């Protein structure tokens, strides 16, 4: 006769073939990436001969197989692909096989594929759109907005976009290597302590808690091994596979290691670190660069150099080269893009018509014109041209992006920024004609989370009520708030400004747009986005 039927022992069904350490706070110790994972089942059989083989089958096929010797047994193997198996043990013997009922297990790999996708409904004001237009619709997700800003990965409006940049990925390196972290509160300590034992020049996990193992929605279970905005990216992979989800590397105050990057020893570990840091989270498809700015005016004024335009083609060549190898590699394609100054003062630090040709995108940070950090010269932050009382202004998107195209930049590479946040000022006074942009100001407009900067939001919905004149520029293509019994002025986009802008991406034949940040838009801004790029409505 064949043998009786193995039951199953309850037991751990969760394993993992990139392990992370639930005890440490150094990223070498975090993670720990394998070639497969370690699974283990055991069984009991309680009626009849227990065979004499024994065997442990996932979806039907042996993973395992040994002498069945006792009414208990264990084996202990290796599953080197992720995913959901149906696992049964068979006992057999030259009568036959007899197999348990399945128990499924889970087999965690960092691409989601053990992971329900994340399919979740548009919030606030957002309405659906088909990316059918072939243009690029991105935003940055910020890692440290799961906290005071409590907008999570499960609120992005993900089938609005084709990239999501997750900002950011910081670069090891204490003091002179990150010394612009120390401007804020326990950021510096905190990059120390996550790259503890870690090189300079490596890429880590700033806030390694938001990223990996903070609970959120999908990824609440304690043996759930990725949380965090990780874990939810990799459900958000699996409920979109066409989306571009990018990490970003740099931004204001984590760009100073790029400046050291002329050492080809340093580049050479950064590129090959950035390699490393694909592999081990497959969910990302690339690469951002976001370093502001080669040749300086960044946060630290002793860093800066007329090398910097040459380090910043030579990286982007290597970061490119190292992508090809890992899209061969893999059979993925892997884009390499960079957020970089509008300014044509340091848009002609860099020659973009050569580093072009590395690049899939350029993300033309098109805002920021204007603000709190220059109370004297007030302008539109974010206008996509000159205004009437000053058609000479410097800084413009139209500015920008011909700055770009004067150096033999494709038209095609170019992505335009929108701002889903205002600037302001406080105190306007001396101005002439009705427009405040023509006085002064005597500081910052109190802001949603810091001075000088309110979410869009927020505009939306306080500042457009009231006391608030509301006043869209026409020429320049700029909405502006102004409260004149306090000078409080907030120049910002809205649904129109972004429409100009994307009206101008497709009548120039440029790349798309793209916005910071989104948990800052209320739905109107990228609402706009999509709709004056010409993507269709519906899902
Ligand atoms: C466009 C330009 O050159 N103007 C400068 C601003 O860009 C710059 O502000 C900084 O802009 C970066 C994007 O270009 C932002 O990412 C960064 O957060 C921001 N820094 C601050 C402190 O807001 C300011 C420097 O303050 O100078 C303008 O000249």
């Amino acid at each position: 006769a064949a043998p009786g039927k193995p039951t199953i022992a309850w037991g751990n069904t969760k394993f993992a073939i990139v392990e992370v350490d639930q005890a440490a706070t150094a990223y070498n110790n975090l993670v720990k990436v394998k070639n497969a994972a370690d699974v283990s089942v055991s069984w009991n059989l309680w009626n009849g001969d227990t065979g004499t083989t024994a065997k442990v089958l996932l979806n039907g096929k042996e993973a395992w197989s040994g002498p069945s010797t006792g009414s208990s047994g264990t084996a202990n193997f290796k599953v080197n692909k992720g995913g959901r198996y149906q696992m049964q043990v068979a006992l057999c013997n030259a009568d036959g096989c007899t197999a348990s009922d399945a128990t499924e297990i889970v087999v965690a790999d960092t691409d989601g594929s053990h992971l329900a996708p994340l399919k979740e409904p548009l919030l606030e004001k957002n309405k659906p759109y088909k990316q059918n237009s072939g243009k690029v619709v991105g935003s940055y997700f910020v890692e440290w907005g799961v906290y005071g800003r409590n907008f999570t990965v499960d609120k992005i409006p993900a089938q609005n976009l084709t990239h999501l940049l997750y900002g950011f990925i910081p670069i090891c390196g204490g003091n002179g290597i990150n010394d612009s972290l120390k401007e804020i509160e326990g950021s510096f300590q905190a990059l120390q302590r996550s790259c503890q034992g870690r090189e300079d020049f490596k890429v880590s996990i700033h806030d390694p808690f938001a990223a990996l193992q903070k609970a959120q929605k999908g990824v609440t279970a304690w043996d759930d091994p990725y949380k965090g905005n990780f874990g939810q990216l990799m459900a958000l992979k699996q409920a979109h596979p066409d989306l571009k989800i990018l990490p970003s590397i740099g931004g204001w105050t984590l760009s100073d290691p790029f400046f050291f990057m002329g050492d080809k020893v340093k580049r050479d570990r950064f590129v090959g670190s950035v390699k490393e840091f694909l592999q081990t989270w497959k969910f990302f498809d690339g690469v951002d660069i976001d370093w502001e700015f080669p040749g300086g005016k960044g946060a630290n004024p002793n860093l800066g150099s007329p090398q910097d335009g040459e380090t910043y083609v030579l990286l982007m060549k290597e970061l490119r080269a190292m992508l090809d190898q890992l899209s061969v590699e893999t059979g993925r394609k892997y884009e390499l893009t960079s957020a970089i100054s509008a300014g044509k003062d340091k848009i002609d630090k860099v020659a973009y018509n050569v580093a072009q040709n590395s690049m899939d995108h350029i993300f033309l940070m098109s805002y920021d014109f204007y603000g709190a950090f220059d109370l004297k010269n007030l302008g539109h932050q974010t206008a996509l041209n000159a205004p009437a009382w000053k058609p000479d202004t410097a800084y413009t998107t139209v500015n920008g992006v011909n700055a770009l195209l004067a150096q033999g930049v494709k038209p095609g590479k170019i992505v335009v920024g929108t701002a889903m946040y205002g600037r302001g000022w406080t105190g306007v006074n001396g101005y002439q004609n009705n427009i405040p942009f023509t006085g002064t100001a005597t500081g910052p407009v109190k802001g949603t989370w810091e001075n000088g900067i309110v979410d869009y939001r927020q505009i939306a919905g306080q500042f457009m009520s009231g006391e608030w004149q509301y006043t869209y520029d026409a020429t320049a293509e700029a909405p502006y708030v102004f409260k004149p019994s306090t000078g409080d002025l907030i120049t910002f986009d809205d649904a129109r400004s972004v429409q100009a802008k994307g009206k101008y991406v497709l009548d120039k034949q440029l790349g798309g747009l793209f916005s910071w940040e989104i948990d800052a838009d209320n739905g109107d801004i990228l609402n706009s986005m999509n709709a004056s790029l010409g993507n269709s409505a519906g899902v």
